């Protein structure tokens, strides 16, 4: 429907809907750039290697004709599409709501062109909407373009902290920038630090203030709750009864819970994403220090039905996850290694199931203020894709890059989260393990290991990367996802990455 039918506010309400709303639960925007960004790496992994092209991403071994590769490919070019439809459809209007909204769309095009230059090097590129085929935009130019966009559209955004929750403001897009800048010697080979320090400063003086208890952030009420909503410059709105999505939060809280866990916070628990030996170390630099249930101790079959007689028994081997986090001296700390859900390991020498690894317990469906959510089964925590504290760690990164020193930032991140151990000195190790301890499940991780040279190579090994039990490298070309064999068949004008076949 164009022209008169054209419902432009509608339109521009599912541009936004587009990033939190959709098997086709497995293709919505967050789950195929989370699983992209997260189950290659050290911070997770899913329980079900049978599920069709898991164990490709688990690995970092997958091709041209990986499924997930084509689903986040695919739903990437068609919310632009989407966009692009919006902003022809506008072209031309001159009033301020239409400015407005315009501003955004194309600030949502751009952080949906980042994710393609990310993890593809390159995108489809199209500025309208037409039957036209895309042409190739790749690695400087896509750069180029996708921070023009943010320069141009800056001027007409909300102030920071004085759009509707849940729209972009210029905070938002001076983050964008500044990650975009940090990330400019993997896209265009030449480094930008000066100006991603620059930027990450610019959303640090904004009003936007960091939560001053790290959980709250994740929890059922961040979209009601100040302590929470004053660090996210850019949430995905979820709720339990509106706004479902078997890949957002319902992701997030369902796919790492499993019957016996003690506050599930949700009646269905997928029991399918769980923390690799190697995140779990990010807190525990010796694993002998986590918190542990002998092995000599065995789990009762009976008395263990309710979450009081969980919270006991884990209680007596100091197994909860407060006794987790007291252990880890560090609030982040959110994992699980009690009973509930059978015998934890740290480490596993076979991928056999959701008990091999810790629980991640990080994401919840319980509100800070102790009042119902929404559902029994969905949780109405909203995702917070922009969070301050990547201001903080972004400027200590290119601080420390240019020879100065970043403690100062990074500890204001473990202040935050009342860390009994301070950093005395900054290393580029603290610094990729301080992104992992304080952005760990948030989508990310992937995009930080490659800008580290981590990702690939043998500089960081981690349990099961490249398909070993200790972690082995994998082919460089492998910083980058492939072409989708599918779109390399139907566009002759993209061509595919170096090292694929
Ligand atoms: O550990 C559980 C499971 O976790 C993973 O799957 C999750 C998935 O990744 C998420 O996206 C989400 O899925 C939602 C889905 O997208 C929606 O479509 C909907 O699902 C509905 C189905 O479409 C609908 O058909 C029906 O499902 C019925 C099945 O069709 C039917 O076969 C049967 O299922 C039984 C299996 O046959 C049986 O083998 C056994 O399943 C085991 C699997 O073999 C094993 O791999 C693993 O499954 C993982 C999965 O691999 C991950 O990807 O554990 C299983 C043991 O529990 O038992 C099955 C149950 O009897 O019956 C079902 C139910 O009627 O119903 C659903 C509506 O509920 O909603 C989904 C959200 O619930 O979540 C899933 C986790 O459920
Ligand atoms: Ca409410
Ligand atoms: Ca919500």
């Amino acid at each position: 429907q164009t022209g008169g039918s054209f419902d432009q506010q509608g339109v521009f309400v599912k541009g936004y809907a587009m990033l939190g709303v959709t098997d086709e639960g497995e293709s919505g925007f967050y789950r195929t750039t989370f699983n992209c960004n997260e189950l290659p790496t050290d911070e997770c992994l899913w329980a079900w290697q049978k599920n069709q092209d898991i164990p490709q991403l688990t690995s970092i071994s997958w091709s041209p004709s990986s499924q997930r590769t084509e689903w986040v490919y695919v739903r990437l070019g068609y919310d632009i599409t989407q966009y692009n439809f919006f902003l022809d459809q506008t072209e031309g209007m001159t009033d301020a709501e239409t400015l407005r909204q315009r501003a955004e769309i194309r600030f949502l095009r751009a952080l949906h062109y980042w994710y393609f230059l990310d993890l593809f090097g390159k995108a489809p590129f199209k500025e309208h909407f037409s039957n036209d085929l895309p042409v190739e935009k790749k690695g400087t130019e896509l750069y180029t373009y996708i921070q023009n966009e943010l320069n141009e559209i800056e001027a007409d955004m909300y102030e920071p902290r004085q759009a509707p929750f849940g729209r972009a403001d210029k905070a938002a897009n001076w983050l964008l920038r500044a990650r975009l800048y940090l990330n400019a010697g993997v896209y265009t080979g030449q480094t930008d630090y000066a100006k991603a320090e620059e930027y990450a400063s610019k959303v640090i003086g904004s009003a936007y203030k960091l939560c001053t208890n790290y959980s709250e952030l994740f929890m059922a009420d961040n979209d009601e709750n100040e302590n929470a909503m004053q660090e996210i410059i850019l949430p995905i709105r979820q709720d339990g009864v509106k706004t479902r999505n078997y890949g957002g939060s319902t992701y997030l809280v369902c796919g790492t819970r499993v019957a016996g866990m003690p506050r599930m916070g949700t009646t269905n628990g997928w029991s399918c994403i769980f923390a690799r030996a190697a995140m779990v170390q990010k807190f525990f630099s010796n694993l002998e220090d986590v918190p542990m249930l002998p092995a000599d101790v065995e789990i009762p079959t009976k008395g263990l039905d309710t979450d009081e007689q969980i919270d006991a028994f884990d209680a007596e081997h100091g197994i909860r996850t407060e006794d987790m986090i007291k252990a880890a001296g560090d609030d982040r700390a959110l994992l699980y290694s009690g009973v509930g859900g059978g015998r934890r390991k740290i480490q596993t020498d076979a991928i056999s199931g959701f008990t091999d690894g810790l629980s991640i317990v990080k994401w919840q469906n319980y509100r800070s203020d102790g009042k119902p959510v929404s559902h029994a089964t969905y949780p109405d925590t909203d995702i917070p894709l922009f969070r301050l504290a990547e201001a903080y760690l972004t400027r200590a990164e290119a601080i420390f890059r240019q020879g100065g020193d970043a403690t100062g930032d990074i500890n204001e991140l473990r202040k935050r989260a009342n860390c009994t151990r301070k950093v005395q000195t900054v290393t580029e190790q603290e610094l990729i393990d301080e992104w992992a301890r304080e952005f760990y499940l948030e989508g990310r991780r992937r995009s930080d290991l490659v800008r580290f040279g981590m990702f690939t190579t043998n500089k960081y090994l981690w349990d099961w990367k490249g398909g070993a039990m200790n972690g082995t490298s994998v082919a460089s070309y492998y910083n980058k996802y492939p072409i989708p064999v599918s779109d390399i068949n139907n566009n002759r004008n993209m061509s595919q990455n170096e090292g694929y076949k």
